[PDB]
DNA sequence: ATATATATATATATATATATATATATATATATATATATATATATATATATATATATATAT
């Protein structure tokens, strides 16, 4: 996973075709809002929110 | 491994706003037609006078 290849996607087709993507793929997660992408970077790297 | 209670994502349903078309209520104007009024002419009926057809009364 690189960023051209999502850019790539995108311009393939909008969020639907990435959503698609996330279940198509292995290792990959996707958030449409920051709150829980900074939960999973959090659960990730094991350190609070501050 | 299944129930049972939160949390998140998504979709659905509703409310607001505006644009466009249609329906309804009201008013007015118009036209048509109906009905009536008016005027004129003619028809019918009755009345009166004269003419035609027929008979009788009065005066001498």
């Amino acid at each position: 996973q690189t960023l051209e290849h999502w850019l790539n996607v995108y311009h393939e087709g909008g969020t639907r075709l990435l959503r698609q993507m996330e279940k198509e793929a292995i290792g990959l997660w996707t958030y449409p809002n920051k709150k829980q992408y900074l939960a999973r970077l959090r659960d990730f790297f094991e350190v609070g929110e501050n």
